[PDB]
């Protein structure tokens, strides 16, 4: 079944995250079929500026996270930023998440796969899709049972990225894939993303075949402390979850085995 | 109406041509909602190597191209590298198709349009998507009436191309977009990876294009040009019911430009 | 010796066509151990923009030319777009110019071949180093004799362009090597002049037979290639400094 | 006075590196015109495999560095991975090197400021030349005087690197610039070009910056990592040489910021 991890990009607040918890709930009742899962940054550990939102610290976070899982019935994911951060936040988190950036960082990836949870790893804007391999041999070698790669976009020039689709069957062969909508179409030090192509590149993800969907979304994107230009309104959710299902309905009938 | 444009990379032997031109017929037939053309090279001019198979020359090759016009009655179209090129093939060919180097050359554009017959334009590999607009701009000042821009994939790094798909939707804005599936897994210089050509078919159609291009064969192990790219004349039947559904779920959150 | 193409872009008109060739002609003579090339192109065939300026026509164009290479002595090149345009134009060019969009068009190549005059290949933005290798044996095979490969930049994601510098050693295993020390700067689809000079001096230091790069007495008042046009009044330091370079370099340059 | 980062990429043994701290010293005697500051890692944090060398503990690396420092006389400099690394690596380093994949974390640029020891930044190969500025403020923020951005490639299609030197005069506006000769023409997840080396060094010096970065080892075919890209130890003297003379020459035209 489906898996879609969604939540806001970061933890602003915990009126905020609560109000974006209720619509996931909602989304969780009325596709029975998908598999949820909460997302939320406690820290934004890799702002471009030091100006820039980062959160209100692993204890803060953790704690509203743990609000979300107990007054929603939400399983939960959050990225950790050092090897010391696994073990806390793994108290909360079903599934760890690994920065783009920090994917090869051996011991954060050994830190996670020891806390017994799941991983998500986000493939590196500098990774080409087979080297992917070692990255799950290292989480597998740590523990790790549940491992994820999730596709984020690709270094394509300066300021820019580009979503290679021939890594989702490259990726597929080693762990289950994630198509991230947001980041994807995100440009990078853009001053200092285009929400138009969010949906469009989904859509293309469930056709060539991939195991979930990672999108941010929050109730008022413009006032959004990060990732402003690509969170996703709450209210475009229900109509991009649907036309996933059917899409993904139609195609998986030729998706590529193995 | 989705436009599937289908055939050979090059005139090899007209005995080919005649024989995918017939499974063509078949699948037109069966498909009638799609409107299908018949793609050919009477000549490779852009190959690496000097010992490249390129043509049996532009006489051979209009010739080839209208026994298939007329011996199963379907619209042709293939690409011209010089200015003068135009007139002559525009007597066979509905949509003159105008070579991805080619691009940016304003005369054989310019050319093209005067024959008032439909031009398809490969999008450069060095094209930026929002730059296809001047590439449109200039047909319309030619006389062009039925303009096409297509994906076929950009340079990325050195003997290597992506598709970056968002320039489905921008240059939408323009033109009607069609999808190149073969050129776009193809590996310049390599090269190219067959087992992408499908998947990534799903994706154009998933993000919404007006058509589709593809390559085949008999046996493509035998082409003599982009064998690696080139699709099994067989599998062409599935991939089309394959996109057809998809495009019948898809089409429902096409953007509207 | 080193090869120096200079000149206008675009021929513009035939009276600034030579206020430049003036100029050429005093470098030319300042430095003797430098072989200087006037270059210019008739037709800008491959503008962005229909109503982009475009030249005179061939006429107007090997006119001009033909005029300071018989006014100023200076040896002279340009870029053909057709394959006719091959003979034709190889009454008044010592070099045969193959654009970079083009560089793979055999017949543009064994037309220019035939001619029997020097030809010069603009690397194109979507070829590797490496695949140059067949582009020199198209014009062997085409009579070719003196061959050169230009570096002028490399696509690099949207609207911009590279030098990787790894292409200089790498082409010159074939051909002789020219850096297009304007293009090789310029935003497809736009250029940034204050790049021009360091990447030259960067070409000379690895190691080239030639440095090509286009001025202008008036960059501002240019019809083709503002951005990135040299103003006339700087190319004698320029020249200077790359002679300096290559005599300390030279020493260093590796060896095919 | 022109800087010279060098040493051999990982702390493969104590003895190993003393061998080439000695050969270090005696070029900071021959070349007293330049500073040298030798280099070394005490942990490969980043590398693609779960079986490749990593190093021998930070406490083993430090007390390796500190006996160079001691027997040589020669200034430090190491990188480092996570915050809590920065204090102690500080009472040997004089320079705190900060990794390209983490050049955007911040508590880690801090942690490296508040030493008080100089730092210097590999460039990401993710980064845009103008994006190192937000990293310089970091920096600064956190108390950081001395503060260095290295040169060392850029992704360039999948497993390759390309230099844009028209990096070195956009980072050279805030901060001092480095090139790093050894992972610019590094492959990554390859299995690099070491003919590349020294030619690319001479157009770095040639456009103009600050110093060059350059790991070497005295047997390069027995290294534990980046074994493709050290230079044999007993060339770093010409290519020392061949810099000073090209800055010698080429210095008089760097273009004022």
């Amino acid at each position: 079944k489906f898996l879609v991890i969604a939540g806001m990009n970061a933890i602003e607040s915990e009126e905020l995250l609560l109000k974006v918890g209720e619509e996931i709930k909602r989304l969780s009742e009325k596709f029975k079929e998908v598999e949820f899962v909460f997302k939320s940054s406690f820290d934004k550990a890799n702002r471009s500026s030091i100006h820039s939102f980062r959160g209100h610290g692993l204890e803060y976070g953790v704690k509203a996270l743990r609000k979300v899982k107990e007054e929603f019935g939400l399983k939960i994911t959050t990225d950790i930023h050092e090897s010391w951060q696994a073990e806390p936040v793994a108290e909360v988190a079903d599934i760890i998440q690994i920065p783009a950036f920090l994917c090869r960082q051996t011991d954060l990836l050994l830190a996670a796969a020891k806390t017994g949870r799941a991983v998500n790893v986000k493939k590196g804007q500098f990774l080409a899709p087979w080297d992917t391999k070692n990255v799950v041999e290292k989480l597998k070698f740590g523990g790790a049972k549940e491992i994820y790669l999730t596709e984020r976009g690709t270094t394509f020039g300066y300021n820019n990225l580009v979503v290679d689709f021939r890594s989702l069957p490259i990726m597929k062969q080693w762990a289950k894939v994630i198509y991230d909508a947001t980041h994807s179409v995100q440009l990078p030090g853009g001053l200092g993303g285009m929400r138009e192509f969010i949906f469009p590149l989904i859509r293309a993800a469930v056709a060539v075949g991939c195991d979930g969907v990672f999108m941010e979304t929050h109730p008022e994107p413009e006032k959004a402390l990060s990732d402003a230009s690509t969170q996703l309104p709450l209210s475009q959710l229900e109509g991009i979850i649907e036309a996933i299902l059917e899409i993904r309905e139609v195609a998986s009938k030729y998706y590529e085995t193995i």
